[PDB]
DNA sequence: ATGTGGTCCCCAGT
DNA sequence: TACTGGGGACCACA
């Protein structure tokens, strides 16, 4: 896993490394699965939907 | 403006977006989350590996694929 | 300086 | 003709 660093100056948010290249961190829900994923947040009571999406990942780790 | 349908789905009555908010237990929410470099990197890849386009479709296999966990919390 | 979470403004597409 | 997915920028912070 890499990171790439930002060249603007306009935004220094740093990218993420992927098969298909370099990544933009923010993901968009759909209104569906916005309110089930805001579900979870809250019950986990999580400050920053990351953690909650860490969680669901660390669960899941059958997904191999 | 609000409307009941799922839960509550604000609808952004202003004019630079047409963008919809989520009523949450918390109020109202953007359906836009940053993940960290961290999180990102675990997160696309399984984006990837499920080969799905959009990654709020990744989030609702998450949480399909995990409501073994949910249930109990 | 160089990242951070988070969201505004807005383009193009569903 | 209403809403969306995402890029570009930005405020406060660290």
């Amino acid at each position: 896993g890499h990171i790439i660093r930002a060249t603007g100056r306009k935004d220094r948010h740093s990218k993420v490394f992927t098969s298909k290249g370099p990544r933009d961190r923010r993901v968009r829900l759909s209104a569906h699965t916005a309110i089930q994923f805001y579900d979870v947040q809250d019950r986990l009571g999580y400050d920053r939907p990351s953690k909650a999406v860490d969680w669901l990942i660390k669960k899941a780790k059958t997904a191999i």
